[PDB]
RNA sequence: AACCGUAGGGGAACCUGCGGUU
RNA sequence: AACCGUAGGGGAACCUGCGGUU
């Protein structure tokens, strides 16, 4: 349908090049099945399936847009109708190839969603608002979900969409971003790791030792001086272990 | 210019601490 | 858990200084 209801942020993908470059870094081979974040009118949906797929689900939440099972067709698409920023992706398989344009509005939840069901998403790919991207990626500009993310998965950036090869053209820029899953350190209850992270954050701009004692930060041989946008990948494993109850 | 980087202004997602009624 | 309060964090759209480049 027209109408669009922007309240949910979607903007369809009309450009073929990126639409199938999305699919491509999937690697879908002969038996995978795919979960696709915010269907739509199935315009990446459609390209999905021209790929050796075993099962195409697509978890849309526009109970309009959800009924564009139409000319798509296909034995091997399922479209469920919730809400992917909670839904339990773990409850179709138990190796799912996770992928989805994002809407910007509740882009942040859905990743933050996969990365609680990360046991059975080995890699996903995402078209995500650049800020978002950027932030992600590490090297630039973080967060606390840009190290929750990267706790599990090798970020690792595609390329930037431009807002013309949309419809409902947005006012910024968008990226594909490839989720490839990489065993770090292992971290349970990911619930209180979130947590933690979050309050490191906080205050970014200020010390360390103003968040944690100085003392017990000189221990994981950390400079208590120093700001959270400074700590590598093993810093927030080596400091979170010892300070945090789980 | 747009675009990218950077520095503010601006405040929309989202987050935490404490507290209140339960 | 939930709703409210409250202190902060965070900083998208949009605006500008500066630096590249059409
Ligand atoms: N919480 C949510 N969970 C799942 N899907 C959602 C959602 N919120 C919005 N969506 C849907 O996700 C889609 C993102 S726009 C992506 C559309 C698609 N790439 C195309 O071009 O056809 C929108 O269609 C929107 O309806
Ligand atoms: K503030």
């Amino acid at each position: 349908m027209v109408r669009l209801k922007k309240s949910f942020g979607q903007h369809l993908l009309v450009s073929e090049g990126v639409l199938k470059k999305i699919a491509e870094e999937l690697n879908i081979e002969e038996g995978n099945t795919v979960v696709e974040v915010g269907g739509g009118t199935g315009n990446l949906t459609k390209v999905l399936l021209q790929h050796p797929l075993k099962k195409l689900y697509v978890i849309e939440l526009d109970r309009e847009m959800v009924e564009n099972l139409k000319s798509i067709g296909d034995e091997r698409l399922e479209v469920i109708n919730e809400d992917a920023s909670k839904f339990p992706f773990c409850s179709l398989g138990k190796e799912l190839k996770v992928v989805g344009n994002l809407p910007y509005n509740v882009a942040s939840l859905i990743i933050e969603n996969t990365v609680y069901n990360k046991d059975c998403v080995p890699l996903a790919v995402f078209m995500v608002q650049k800020e978002v991207a950027e932030k992600l990626q590490g090297k630039k500009d973080t967060g606390w979900l840009s190290v929750f993310v990267r706790t599990f998965y090798d970020v690792n950036y595609v390329m930037t969409v431009p807002p013309r090869f949309f419809v409902p053209p947005p006012k910024v820029q968008s990226a594909v971003i490839k989720l490839v899953k990489n065993e770090k350190f292992p971290v349970k209850d990911l619930k209180n790791y979130k947590k933690f992270l979050t309050k490191i954050f906080q205050n970014r701009r200020k010390v360390l030792r103003k968040k944690i004692p100085e003392e017990l930060l000189k221990e994981a041989g950390i400079n208590p001086d120093a700001r959270v946008e400074q700590l590598s990948l093993e810093d927030f494993f080596k400091l979170y272990r010892l300070i945090e109850d789980s």
